[PDB]
């Protein structure tokens, strides 16, 4: 950092812990034909 | 030094420490056109 004037400076050192988390692997995409509904749009469903 | 008369002489030896300090590198100069104000003068601004 740059110090040019008297005073009190508070800085945070980046040294620490940065945990890495997993990802969800339970999503599937089905392509098919249906009688009625949105066309060419990847709709999201979570219950019948 | 020159010693010619009796007495007490106090001298300082230059041997010591002479620290070197840094410089501030957070100054920018903008050249442009403005509606009104001083003309051809490098004004100093530090707040809107």
């Amino acid at each position: 950092p740059s110090y040019l004037s008297p005073g009190v400076y508070v800085e945070e050192v980046a040294s620490g812990s940065r945990p890495i988390e997993g990802v969800g692997t339970s999503v599937a995409a089905f392509v098919g034909l249906a009688p009625t509904g949105p066309l060419n749009e990847p709709t999201l469903v979570t219950n019948w």
